[PDB]
């Protein structure tokens, strides 16, 4: 059982290109150091320039080490293995034979936000429900986008079991107390007391180490399997997403780019940099015949702005064509080879979600502008510091191995913002010296759902 | 028969180690353009200092991922399986049953220059030797530094073989002569194909899921089995290893001062990196250093220069010294030097037969590794390139590469063969340009 040839060459290709980059900075920085004015702004510029082909060398070997020896294929057959686990176990769950005396829980769809918001809701309450070995149902009458109700667009999330009755029915008081109560109506999180276990970012303890071979971040791939059996078209609106496909000429390679603007502004050239600089990536791979970005935003003026500024590029929309709109939208930057845009945003976050259930491993295929991907309501985000850290300046924390860090954001320029939750402080720090902070959770494994 | 969970999380990590180390660069160079004076040269040098701690922690991440899943276990097996078999052959030509009779090529070692290159003359006669079927007959009669020859410090190269007798003897003249002599290979026409760089076609693929230049593991292999050494040898360097308290981990430097200068700085430049390096995977407790020269100024500079460093001599206690500098050099965990000295490069290739892939634990001040007389070495275009100053030459994916040298900055020079132009490249565009030759495989020997 040895190693891959291709492996091996790869990986010292990969060493060897990292310490060729180290000799190049090394030798140019101190040659910057003895400029001035132009000279030394042209020659920065230059750097830059060959610093990014340089990288976008060692990242092409990156991914072709992660592809090599049969890799990808079967990263590929885990990853469709463990999605169809969960949802095979999240369909016995939903469909008990005997609905009147099935252990349920009751959902309400009309937070007052937004789709997206509206949506995580939802979420929330699955994993929950999943958590407590209880049927979600969920209650959407008078829908703000749809008031015929959830199943005028969606399938309704059971089968068997969609009526409330029941012998007992309490509000959320937690697993304990409720043990004995039949049907269990849920708040919105920020309402929830006790919090159970059952909340983003924590994974179950039984998936946690295959998630850990297959994906970059085992979390976002725990909600999105929510967030997969509960979009399941009705027949209607898998027909219109496929028709729209075709009416707007939706193919690959495309970049999607989500530009929220109703409130934070970013200009439209701080989202192509990075759409920009993703195709110089993909073109290292492959042929590009035309760069295509799927835009989305609220801002009416922005098409036609992105058009002229960027003659290079081919712009696809769905304004040609309100809840349809960011369905489809939605759907369109869930399927896009790479997302540009702002994690604030619940509408990028759904669409970041769904892609992590169309690709093997799709968690690094983003850049945000502003927030690390997170979820409304999870519980402390922690990371671990693996390498000690002296501040430079006041604004930077330090740091021991071991101490756990909360983070509040990457910065996206080498420094992340955060709490060192060993000495209360709060400021920056080298992103690399971190670790992320894996938290699993005991969930139930449903074995009967394999007979 | 899955991916292991180890080998994926470093792998991402060194991918994201790479990422933010793009955020940082990209940042920060920005910030450098509206600087001045003081002000940018400190920051330029903080930002160094930061960009070393982050290239480190990518490149242990690497080492990690080298050794996870089983990896460094089948690395050691695989090339331990390499030697033997080719020492298995090696003993197998060099062992005919009857001497008389024996095809056999004759070496004198006495060439008009150094110990190393002496030895290395005596390698490139071997591997002739091995690619003809022919037993090497090393003559060390008024070898310069032995009266008693080869044989005062190593063991015959033959238990059965060691004389020149048979029915017909000449000199080299290409490809029914039963003794042929061999010149140096300054003088060798016409030349055989069994030369360095190129590396045997029945090992070339095994080679290469072990070791990253194995050009030197194949001239090492003959180094090797040359360098066996007199039981009364190898108590000396025992005793010596204990007298002098080497022990690991300890990095080995030689500097060559007899006709161009380096600086003990700039040696110590790159020890101090490296123990950087290790430090993040090790514990350090002293920093070690052999240091080998021909200079007698050295020893003492360094020690009072570099208090923090313990400063290892075989000084404090000329063949003798020459061996003995060259085993604990080549024992180190890394080795600074020049590469054009031939005691280096000989410490070098021992280096290759004590580690499954030694080939990066080194760093040179000058030439990148060669063999005196070596056939060219080619590198092949993978990235095009279009020059930005007339010192560069232009590339485009399949151009054959000549290689000169590289300058450890980024670039590299040698000639577009395609082109036939000579100037500067980076060195990250080329791959090797890895050449096989059809040698013997004496399957005799496995029997």
């Amino acid at each position: 059982n040895g190693l891959g040839k291709d492996h091996e060459i790869l990986r010292r290709r990969i060493e060897n290109g990292a310490k060729e980059l180290w000799f190049f900075l090394q030798s140019e920085l101190k040659k910057l150091k003895h400029l001035e004015g132009n000279e030394l702004q042209r020659h920065a510029d230059e750097i830059l320039l060959d610093l990014g082909h340089h990288e976008r060398s060692i990242m092409t070997d990156l991914y072709y080490l992660s592809q090599t020896d049969g890799a990808g294929d079967w990263r590929e057959k885990e990853a469709k293995d463990l999605t169809e686990l969960v949802q095979r176990r999240i369909t016995y769950l939903q469909n008990p034979k005997d609905c009147s005396k099935a252990r349920k829980l009751v959902c309400n769809i009309n937070k007052g936000c937004g789709y997206g918001c509206q949506l995580h809701h939802v979420v929330y309450c699955f994993m929950i429900a999943y958590g407590t070995q209880r049927t979600l149902i969920l209650e959407s009458q008078n829908w703000r986008y749809a008031t015929g109700g959830w199943e005028t667009v969606f399938r309704p999330v059971s089968e068997t079991c969609t009526d409330r009755s029941g012998l007992s029915t309490g509000h959320w008081s937690g697993e304990v107390n409720d043990k004995n109560i039949q049907v269990v109506e849920l708040p919105i999180v920020d309402s929830l007391h006790p919090r159970p276990p059952y909340l983003p970012l924590a994974v179950p303890e039984d998936l946690a180490d295959r998630l850990l071979r297959v994906h970059g971040d085992p979390a976002v791939w725990w909600v999105s399997q929510f967030v997969k059996y509960l979009i399941r078209p009705q027949p209607w609106l898998e027909k219109e997403i496929e028709e729209a496909t075709k009416k707007l000429g939706f193919k690959h390679p495309v970049i999607g780019v989500h530009v929220r603007r109703t409130d934070a502004f970013h200009p439209i050239e701080e989202y192509m940099v990075h759409v920009e600089e993703h195709f110089q990536l993909l073109a290292r791979r492959m042929q590009v015949d035309k760069k295509r970005v799927y835009l989305a935003t609220d801002d009416p003026t922005l098409l036609k702005e992105a058009k002229t500024k960027y003659s290079n590029y081919e712009f696809i929309s769905d304004n040609s064509i309100s809840l349809r709109g960011v369905i489809l939208d939605i759907h369109f930057l869930s399927q896009a080879d790479f997302l540009v845009c702002t994690f604030s945003s619940q509408v990028c976050r759904v669409a970041y979600e769904i892609m992590q259930t169309l690709h093997p491993d799709a968690s690094a295929n983003f850049h945000s502008l502003d927030d690390i991907y997170y979820f409304g309501g999870q519980n402390a985000h922690n990371q671990i510091a693996v390498y000690p850290h002296k501040p430079r300046t006041e604004e930077e924390i330090p740091m021991e191995p071991g101490d756990i860090i909360g983070v509040a954001g990457n910065h996206w320029d080498g420094y992340s913002k955060g709490i060192n939750r060993k000495l209360g402080k709060t400021g920056l720090y080298p992103s690399y010296k971190v670790r992320e902070k894996i938290e699993t959770v005991k969930y139930p494994t449903y074995p009967e759902a394999e007979k």
